[PDB]
């Protein structure tokens, strides 16, 4: 599918070199930063949608995260599907797990306290994860069927709001530094 988001967030810190490439391509160049987010998607996200993508590059040097990302509003969640990571794992409530394209993920809530959001300014908010148990290996064709974490998490009481953000898939970093290259489709 093509994409029609770009999403480009950055808290200001150290260097980020976000380049919107062609088609679903993207590419990002960090180091010693702070807190970004860079990836491409879909300005509406959607609970049915299939997104696939190639990771051609995934080198991160410390904290950084390869995952789908997105929000909600009504109420306002940060949302989580993480295929791959740097040197932390992220983690947090243990709510239970999901087998999906392949493998295996752990259900994780956490909380933001006063922290930034696409509300803009800032203010506390719940997020929700899928972490899987093992990095997924990057440069092949992958996907990610929403759905099944959709699914997996209302039976764990993790309901999402009824009105749609953006939704990409994206490169996080935190006070790190790295590179990646992906296609999204
Ligand atoms: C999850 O990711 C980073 C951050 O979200 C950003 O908040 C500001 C908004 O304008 C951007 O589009 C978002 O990516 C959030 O604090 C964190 F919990």
């Amino acid at each position: 599918a093509s994409t029609d988001y770009w999403q480009n967030w950055t808290d200001g810190g150290g260097i980020v070199n976000a380049v919107n490439g062609s088609g679903g391509n993207y590419s990002v160049n960090w180091s010693n930063t702070g807190n970004f987010v860079v990836g491409k998607g879909w300005t509406t996200g959607s609970p049915f949608r299939t997104i696939n993508y190639n990771a051609g590059v995934w080198a991160p040097n410390g904290n950084g995260y390869l995952t789908l990302y997105g929000w909600t509003r009504s109420p306002l969640i940060e949302y989580y599907v993480v295929d791959s990571w740097g040197t932390y794992r992220p983690t947090g409530t243990y709510k239970g797990t999901v087998k999906s394209d392949g493998g295996t993920y752990d259900i994780y809530t956490t909380t933001r306290y006063n922290a930034p959001s696409i509300d803009g300014d800032r203010t506390t908010f719940t997020q929700y994860w899928s972490v899987r148990q093992s990095k997924r290996p990057t440069g092949s064709n992958a996907t990610i069927t929403f759905t099944n974490h959709v699914n997996a998490w209302k039976s764990h009481g993790m309901n999402l709001g009824s009105n749609w953000a953006y939704q990409v898939m994206a490169t996080e970093g935190y006070q790190s530094s790295g590179s990646s290259n992906v296609t999204v489709w």
